[PDB]
């Protein structure tokens, strides 16, 4: 495909000019050369430029939304630091491939007698007849929290942009490595709703955020165990953003300050608050 | 069917020159008497010679594809040693019958209390309703890997030449001999995945490569253990090409130096890499 | 229900200010009491005010479109003359209920025994199994013109937003009053298209325009004979808007000038432009 | 959408060099600015350049066919005159919009007591249950002509790239304007097959060709009458490419030179020869 040098010249001469024209914002907005390169690096992975154009279309349209809030005379420049305001959270990370957003996955936290451990929840949505598969040596409580998470999503298809008929035209497989290691507890409920919704919606869930919390059928995020040991593993693993239930606000004193400084904790009650914070708004794959 | 000497003759007189004129490369390529024998032996299994005409067509078009990259003086002759460049990996192996590529099998490796073993996975894609059978005394974890491997392939029907309706028009049967010996663990996920795909796509999986590795749902190849015992089993079996997880690289420099230099170790971190290295491109059977 | 004085008040102190505010346009646009009165009379048919709230929403959102085209300093007052610029052609007229837009009906110019006659093509789409009645004493040419019109619409459900499985869940009935009088000719083909499309889409077709033109299967509006007699009949009937095939432009010279200057004539080539000009964008009845 | 000189510059500086480099023909072939404009105007109808990128790839690839067929010495520049050699028949004619290819239509030559006229057979294939409508005051011989054409195409679904189950999932409507004029005769048989095949296949039929010929179930294009007056009709209309039955070669001997002057006259035996010549290779609309 095109080199990065090539894509930038293409965007400057043609794609941006075109997308500003169609948005109706020509003369009012421009993008810096660094901003275009940031759009290529972090919001596209590609051979051609048919995705870069999409993002430049988004920038121009969000600019028209800003024009609605308040207009201005002359030009308004969008720099690389200003980009996340227009396109949202960076979809891709070349520098750190593991950190980037991903469909049908979610970061979870695990208690265990050795200390803290990270739990990756994988979910595959595939053509089928409404069957569910639960693997990774999951105990009955962990399977039941899955089912509850799934049923919430089945009762809220319109709210999260899920198919109106995934219940009987899709088979779901929730897998939790490592395959040999047994797993149990209600604590990965929201982590699993995040991953099931992600798979069904084709919208990639963020992996720089690690979460824990028990989900209920109507979507209440309830308290969980071992908050000290879970948050430590998050910090030792380089995760400095955490989702955590509201009613576990009191447990935070058990941390050693210095680590609690590093963490960025968002306290939650509804599972809707979580999915909002975890899921990117734009799907990156076809529906199925 | 014809004899081999007779199969060289229709190759030389008619089939080859036909396939070269049809590919627009006549006068600029030739194949040797030995090279044709090798196409007959290692690339065709038949009474007739349609597979031979099929394979000679590929030799000619690849000559056309090399003609694309650069022209040359006169005609370039293709000797028997060149054939794998033009036709890929040997599809058959008569002189050495036991490790030729096969549809629906793959070479896994096992840790057994008294030293390592060889683990052959067998898969049978038959007309059916979508049922899965997992036999050979398999522990729950090992059965979960077959399910994890199957789901990966169900989500990538386009990417590996799989049918788009095999989930409900095909019964699968994973079997792992020998029948009595119980087997367990997640260290055959890619082994399973490979055999399962090969069976559905009808593309032969190579049996001169021994692999081991836990597969995740979305396709990460994850670390495993037994590593040293396993790797002798391959060695003491005679297998020299070994697929292994990327994160397992730190266990290589354990076992003796001549044993390590004797093997060809491909490190993988994605099951797509494994399926590429293992499966031959063209399918040798009907769905 | 509500008196129009009551409605004007509700609009002035609640509906208008809520719709402008939620469109991000508060302080930039206003509507006169005359403008609001016109919306009630010519764009609503209800005892409540929910349609009125729908319409005022469209004015404010169309105001936001003008803001994107080009901003203005201060205030912009939408008067009664400007309403169709924002809302399009009037949906109703209480003063004379006969000549307002209607679902599944249209004005055509075609043959009866007197020859060159203004006809009304009635169409009803009801629940069914793909059956088509062609009543009103129609000759075969006219029956066949309806079939060509219907087939076109079956091949362009996406283009005009029709139910995509209507061909076997809906029965159609094309009726042309008055019942006793014979009708024939290809000249009402585009009227058929209009009235059928209107009935299937629930989008009311304008009845202040009479049209004439042979429709083709791919959608070409082909010329028609008797252009003089037809346009005289529309002139006699008190109909002052005409749709005519483009190839019949030469025939206009047959008319006297005093009659020709009473007729707003629109020349057409494709039936696609006929439907755009006749059908109000929004549907005014429940689907089928 | 991009303007024309813009589409040109982006084709020159990026797309063409890309497609030549990908086809492996870098340095070997070029295209003129006039020829690039012809690809835009005649072979694409679009806002962006996805159509243009597709076609410049076809030019590069059709160049790859030719270099294998035989090499040249230097850079072979492709002029606008040559573009149809690389891309086939123009899919659009913006300057002359009515003569361009269309799905479901075909030009017929009909004779009458007064003279000759051009028929246009319109055929729409829509979702249905196997019904057939025949409108335009068609007489019985002309209705049966459509039934013959349709039945032939039902028997040759594989041959002309038609849906296998179109007979019971699709309704057909054959329409022939003018709506009022009565019409009859077997002469429009091949003309109908063109239109029906075109409608079912979604392959555009050429509208710069007018034809005439009786069709038979097995597919023989049979001879006809009124060969003179039908050829004057094509002249009257501005059609200068004619399809005629092989058996009417003797009828063209009587014709004065001035009637045959200005006409390309393909003579056909099988109805499959007509569909070859009339229908474009690639379909435009979805099924």
């Amino acid at each position: 495909g095109y080199t990065n040098m090539e894509k930038q010249a293409i965007a400057r001469q043609y794609l941006w000019p075109k997308q500003v024209r169609e948005s109706g914002m020509e003369g009012r907005i421009e993008v810096t050369d660094a901003a275009i390169l940031r759009v290529i690096s972090e919001y596209t992975r590609e051979a051609g430029v048919r995705g870069l154009e999409r993002e430049l279309g988004k920038i121009a349209r969000k600019g028209a939304k800003f024009w609605l809030e308040g207009a201005w005379e002359g030009l308004r420049t969008i720099d690389a630091s200003d980009i996340p305001t227009y396109l949202g959270i960076p979809r891709y990370r070349p520098d750190k491939a593991e950190t980037e957003p991903q469909v049908g996955t979610a970061q979870g936290l695990a208690w265990t007698p050795v200390g803290g451990t990270l739990l990756t929840i994988e979910v595959a949505a595939v053509p089928g007849s409404g069957k569910l598969s639960l693997t990774g040596q999951l105990g009955e409580v962990m399977k039941e929290s899955a089912q509850a998470a799934l049923t919430y999503l089945r009762a809220h298809t319109q709210d999260y942009g899920l198919p109106e008929d995934f219940y009987n035209k899709v088979d779901l497989h929730v897998h939790v490595p490592d395959g040999a290691t047994p797993k149990d507890g209600p604590s990965a409920g929201i982590t699993m709703a995040t991953a099931i919704a992600s798979a069904l919606s084709r919208r990639p869930a963020r992996m720089d955020i690690a979460m824990t919390g028990e989900v209920s059928l109507r979507g209440k995020v309830m308290p969980i165990g071992g908050v000290k040991e879970k948050l430590l593993a998050a910090h030792q693993a380089g995760i400095h953003k955490i989702v955590l239930p509201k009613d576990n606000e009191a447990q935070l004193e058990e941390l050693p300050k210095e680590v609690l400084e590093g963490l960025e904790i968002k306290l939650v009650e509804d599972v809707g608050e979580v999915l909002e914070y975890l899921l990117l708004p734009e799907p990156t794959m076809p529906p199925v």
